């Protein structure tokens, strides 16, 4: 019992992590097999950085001019290529730690581990959501861009995301990792809006059939609605419509506790409409949107 | 930017987790140099766990019945030996991947991350405090006991937690690494009182700061109290009494915010009295406790 906005176990990534500086900015990188990962923005001077031409910021480089160090050793730069936002860095060394992997786009709403890292030292790993405008509310300082975001199944990473910038409005924006950006940003200091976002739904009905499997049931009623009426109630409160893939998918949790997906659809109706009256669900005063379903699933059974 | 509850990177940790099993029930172990440690209620059966004579149960235990697994291969148990509530299996080989370590026993109101595991191997981490009644509020199903606590400074890991069990109220009990357990709990399948807890107000001043220092300052009043007029108010809503050594260890958020521990007890008061009126602090509809001052400052500076 108990439910804890859980992260993958880190370990498969810390030994991927490295340093790389270019000039004067020092950042995170990933080696995975003989190649290291890392923003593109580590060739940007404070100069560049408010419209920089990374084509030609570019070709002023060579690969001794990219300093790459795992912990305390150093890795020989023999080829350097820049794929949409992010710079591949080829070594002369294959990673000993690479973990069996993948590079993933993950889809917004889905949640992922993200592994905090400064000069290519692991500092704390933490869970989020992409969020549906494809910013995340991350905790990221300066000299945090170049750090992941992974899911973990069985023995496999899977790589969804890499840290480039902080908007001006203090959410994170990042890259795929092969460097194509969540969303409408683009890697320049500039005034990016981030649309309206939206709360997860299918999770915050997957976190109170998480809350009922726990314990905390006080929010269930006598009542149902349709996809229809839901709906309405979602688009007056701002979450994202619920469709019949999502009702779908929180199938084995309803079957689990027996209660009907629109069932708790009524109780998350009420709840949106009356407010918590000062009570909580699973230690939380707010409807909490960053567990997916599968991620109710994992930790109610214990997958590891 | 940003505040999210962080967890250690769990790499260190997750190279020390074995498995553990004695007759028919397996567990997790803490594999460090030549010993393995483990909760000693590996021993009991479904009949003894009511209220086991661990003296007698493990009498009738020799080293080879202690199976420990380190993933995949087989360890040799050279010696076992019961100190407190903790098995010890003395083993012919040191974990090659043991890092330097400490075993620390730490007070209530601090906080560490846990690293869940089953038939040892490690399925997600999360930050926690223990709380001022000595319980954690937890996520561990069955299979979860061994699971341990840590904290990470620099290259060294101090283990302060070993998970034993989850009392009727769901809240979860266990050891620091000499089995010595936290409160009064014991290792008995028995109704057992975790008397009345308190919100840890060093804790949620520290993350006030920390909601300061991230630009949610909209609690900010023109006020301010006395240590004797807020204590009042902490003990009408059971918060901890603060301390002149609470004031001290708010010291360097203070002067970073520039914001007066008092003035900042006198926000901490209006919200205790008023609530948040529908608003958030950081994410949260609620006062969060589970930061220390050391891990606001850690987490606002970036210490990998
Ligand atoms: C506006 O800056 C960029 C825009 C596009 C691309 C890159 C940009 O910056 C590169 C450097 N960025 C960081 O190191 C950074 C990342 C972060 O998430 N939080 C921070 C918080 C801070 F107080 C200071 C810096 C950061
Ligand atoms: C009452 O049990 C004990 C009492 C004293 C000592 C040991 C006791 O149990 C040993 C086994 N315990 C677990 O595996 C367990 C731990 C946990 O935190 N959550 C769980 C949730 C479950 F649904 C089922 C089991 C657990």
């Amino acid at each position: 019992s108990g439910f804890r906005k859980m992260a993958f176990p880190s370990g498969k990534v810390e030994g991927c992590m490295v340093q790389v500086t270019c000039g004067t900015t020092t950042l995170n990188g990933l080696w995975l097999d003989d190649v290291v990962y890392c923003p593109r923005h580590v060739i940007c001077t404070s100069e560049d950085m408010l419209n920089p031409n990374y084509e030609d910021l570019l070709i002023r480089k060579s690969n001794h001019n990219f300093l790459v160090q795992a912990g305390n050793v150093q890795l020989r730069v023999i080829g350097h290529s820049m794929q949409n936002c992010v710079l591949k860095l080829k070594v002369d060394t294959a990673n000993p730690k690479t973990p069996k992997y993948k590079f993933v786009r993950i889809q917004p709403g889905q949640t992922f581990s993200v592994l905090a890292c400064y000069n290519g030292s692991p500092s704390g790993v933490y869970q989020c959501a992409m969020r549906p405008n494809f910013t995340i509310k991350g905790s990221f300082l300066n000299g945090s861009c170049g750090s992941v975001g992974f899911n973990i199944d069985y023995d496999c990473v899977s790589f969804c995301y890499m840290h480039h910038m902080e908007l001006p409005t203090g959410v994170h924006a990042g890259t795929d990792l092969e460097g194509n950006f969540y969303g409408p940003f683009v890697d320049r200091q500039t005034a990016q809006a981030a649309g309206t976002d939206t709360t997860i739904t299918v999770n915050v009905l997957a976190w109170l059939y998480a809350a009922v499997i726990n314990g905390d049931r006080w929010f269930l009623n006598r009542f149902t609605t349709t996809l229809n009426d839901f709906n309405l109630v979602a688009m007056k409160y701002n979450y994202e419509p619920l469709t019949q893939d999502h009702v779908d998918i929180l199938g084995p949790l309803s079957a689990q506790t027996g209660i009907a997906v629109l069932d708790m659809c009524a109780s998350l109706k009420e709840l949106l409409q009356n407010g918590m009256n000062g009570r909580t669900i699973l230690g939380s005063a707010l409807l909490e949107d960053e567990f997916t379903p599968f991620d109710v699933v994992r930790q109610c059974s214990g997958v590891t």
